[PDB]
């Protein structure tokens, strides 16, 4: 579930490690998702023919992951409150495309791990991200 | 003064070269400030004993710098809107420390320049940033 | 085994992705090793009491992994030739400390993977690094 | 002219702020050159049609720049040694293109400055780099 201490862990960690280099965190969050779900690369017509090893270098990828991280920044600042409404607002748009809350849960389940592996997240922050994913995907119904 | 073209010029560039690495842009805007105005380092009590050459590496410098650009990010979002009010909302606390609109002008004026030299900004965006400085300072009084 | 095409893959990939940001590659290569072998943190007296999540931010870690990557750069430039002699020269020094070719093989077995995960290494480069580890550890006897 | 103190000043700083991120130092040394001497961009045929503001992002710019700093890294290693000879070893191929020791002096002279503004170099190292420029240019003829 998500308590105010959890919201603090996630937010303190976001100012310290993530907010200052949003592009770096966005590229590794999605790179981890696409090596785990390679076929989902096909939803991104602007770069679905780039091989996996060329994505971090591809500007169409970089603009896309920065568009996502820029919206997640707004969700993290809103975790005490309308974060659930901000996840909600993107379901129509993605639904058009064939992308459900199952795909979103898959992306949100990986960021605790990517933040531990590369962005110096402590165990409390990683566990709080585990909880936040469950919370934020539930907000979409 | 600002036209919709100038606000698109600033916003597109900010998304392109600044948003993905807010810490670098922040470190260099304050480094060009603190180089040009070396005595005002005394105002920054949690790093006023670091010599200039040691600041980009100093953890408290980087916290300060990112707290400024994190706010500035939000006034860029709001340039055809309440950007003015967000700048003026910071004047009474800084006034209490001896830091006037003179000071803010000094900072705001260096930004175009810093973006041209290190963050890939064209002469149109450099121009828009020179005028954005004047608007924001004019809304502060 | 290691052929000249393999040496080309590793070297082309090192100029493209690694040489320009040696510090970033050095911190993730060892971070991956120390999350896999946490107890080996005890060999590094200058930072053995730092928790895992604080290493990427710790200057004593950064200086150490940059000392290692700076020597590996010299080994990669030497892969057609005296690379084996350059690995050889560090066995005495590490032997003093209790660190064998078993520990070195453990570090070299992970860099193909870290380069795929974070430094855009193609499958041919990753497989060539798999071979290079076997080769370079063998050079130490 | 160079004393052992000046060579330690340069080398320690290079290991500290330059070696871990050779690409940034390279991009900015050539960006300060190409800003001060904008016509010599015509010499760089694989990126001579990119306007100045687009160069830090240009892949061929970054390849060129890193090929220079990759070599320069090696002449720093050899400053109490064959640094001179390594600089002069590049004169006949560049002479063939119309690029003289005038040109190299222009580059070498900007380095201290660039390191002071963006790479945390103290006034002693800035001084050592001003003299290293003169020595290296004097060994070239
Ligand atoms: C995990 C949180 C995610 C958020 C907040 C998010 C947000 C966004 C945003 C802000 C856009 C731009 C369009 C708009 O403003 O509505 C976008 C587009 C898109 N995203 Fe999502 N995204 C998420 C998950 C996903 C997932 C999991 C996929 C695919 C597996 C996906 C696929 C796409 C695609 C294909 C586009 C359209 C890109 C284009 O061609 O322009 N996103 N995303
Ligand atoms: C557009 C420019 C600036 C903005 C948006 C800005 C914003 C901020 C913010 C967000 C804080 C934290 C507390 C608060 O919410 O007020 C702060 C604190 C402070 N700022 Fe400003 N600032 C600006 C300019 C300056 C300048 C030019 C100086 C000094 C000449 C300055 C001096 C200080 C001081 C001394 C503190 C440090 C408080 C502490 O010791 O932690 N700032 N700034
Ligand atoms: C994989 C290739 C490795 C290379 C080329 C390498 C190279 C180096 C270098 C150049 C030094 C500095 C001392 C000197 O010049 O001899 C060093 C020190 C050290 N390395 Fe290695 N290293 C490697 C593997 C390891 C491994 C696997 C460990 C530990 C599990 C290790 C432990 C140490 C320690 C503890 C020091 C001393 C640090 C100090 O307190 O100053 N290294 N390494
Ligand atoms: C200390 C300064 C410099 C060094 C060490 C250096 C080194 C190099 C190196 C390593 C190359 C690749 C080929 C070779 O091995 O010779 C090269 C090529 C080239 N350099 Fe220099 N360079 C320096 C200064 C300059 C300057 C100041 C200019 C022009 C005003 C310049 C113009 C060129 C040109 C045009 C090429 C491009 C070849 C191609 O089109 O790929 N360089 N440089
Ligand atoms: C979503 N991208
Ligand atoms: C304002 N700092
Ligand atoms: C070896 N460090
Ligand atoms: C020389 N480029």
């Amino acid at each position: 579930g998500l308590t105010a201490a959890q919201i603090k862990a996630i937010q303190d960690h976001w100012f310290l490690n993530i907010k200052g280099c949003l592009q770096a965190a966005a590229d590794s969050i999605f790179f981890k998702y696409l090596t785990a779900y390679p076929g989902d690369l096909a939803f991104f017509h602007k770069f679905s023919s780039v091989p996996l090893y060329g994505l971090r270098s591809n500007p169409a990828y970089k603009a896309q992951t920065l568009t996502v991280i820029n919206y997640l920044d707004k969700v993290v600042d809103a975790l005490g409150g309308n974060a659930g409404a901000l996840m909600k607002a993107k379901v129509p748009s993605h639904d058009a495309m064939g992308i459900t809350p199952k795909h979103f849960g898959q992306l949100l389940k990986l960021v605790g791990g990517v933040f531990q592996e590369e962005f110096s997240a402590d165990p409390t922050t990683v566990a709080a991200w585990g909880d936040a994913a469950g919370v934020l995907v539930a907000a979409m119904k």
